[PDB]
């Protein structure tokens, strides 16, 4: 398992669970020196619990399917929460057995029916560390409007944040203060699949994307990136889904 304390987190203690987090994740190869996940795990194995405390210890474990970084559901006190899709359905075969009652949320785990339930797309909402604590709070008793918007600020600063360290130092700069995502990590939380399918073609292609992907920098200025030497590459995906998903 992994956990986060957000009472005492400083940028240091949080980028440490990220890369907390990026390790639990198994992989059996690098391709470019970046942790290539697996294209398939049977039965629980699939799924890492990831404890979450907010600032007064109050706690939600999150279940992550490690093959994709997708966050399935969580576990508040005696209630587990899953998404509305097949693959949240099998999770709850595995995780959070003893819960007392099982709530399947109104709503699947992907963006568009998230933005949809909570009334706002990701560019309107503001995440950081404290945007974190609220969402923790608001999943420990139910409340699936409330819960939409706290899903969408907690797969930004979980699972985005493993994903690309850009993200993961726009979450240490929103240590203290929530700010709304930048242009470039909307864009990157976009480009995850298409830039994991490009690294892996770009093995057999002399590093050159098959397709090249338009991201938005650091800067806000549109970008292609063509190869493997981009810094989008060499420096920022920390995890590739398998081209097999
Ligand atoms: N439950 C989730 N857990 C982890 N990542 C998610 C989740 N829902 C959405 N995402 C991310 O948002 C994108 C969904 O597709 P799209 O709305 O078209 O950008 C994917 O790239 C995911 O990495
Ligand atoms: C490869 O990408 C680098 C870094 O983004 C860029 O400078 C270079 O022009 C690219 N090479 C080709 C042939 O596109």
């Amino acid at each position: 398992d992994v956990s986060f304390r957000l009472s005492g987190a400083d940028p240091r203690s949080y980028g440490m669970f990220i890369k907390d987090l990026r390790n639990a994740l198994p992989f059996r190869e690098k391709v470019y020196n970046i942790p290539l996940l697996l294209p398939s795990v049977s039965g629980a194995g699939r799924y890492l619990l990831m404890h979450l405390f907010n600032y007064d210890g109050k706690t939600i474990t999150v279940a992550v399917d490690v093959t994709n970084v997708y966050i399935m559901g969580y576990l508040a006190d005696t209630t587990s929460y899953f998404f509305n899709e097949p693959a949240a359905e099998l999770a709850s075969q595995y995780v959070f057995r003893d819960a007392r009652r099982k709530i399947t949320l109104p709503y699947s785990g992907n963006y568009e029916r998230l933005q949809i339930a909570a009334g706002k797309p990701r560019e309107k909402i503001p995440i950081g560390l404290p945007a974190l604590d609220s969402a923790i709070s608001t999943l420990l008793h139910y409340d699936s409007t409330a819960a939409a918007g706290a899903l969408l600020v907690l797969i930004q600063t979980t699972a985005e944040a493993a994903r690309f360290k850009y993200i993961e130092q726009q979450i240490q700069e929103r240590a203290y203060r929530d700010e709304v995502p930048s242009l470039a990590t909307i864009s990157l939380e976009n480009s995850w699949s298409g830039l994991s399918k490009q690294i892996q073609l770009a093995q057999g292609n002399n590093g050159i994307f098959r397709t090249p992907i338009v991201l938005v920098d650091n800067k806000g200025n549109r970008v292609q990136i063509t190869n493997v030497t981009s810094k989008v590459v060499t420096s920022n995906i920390q995890l590739l889904l398998n081209t097999r998903n």
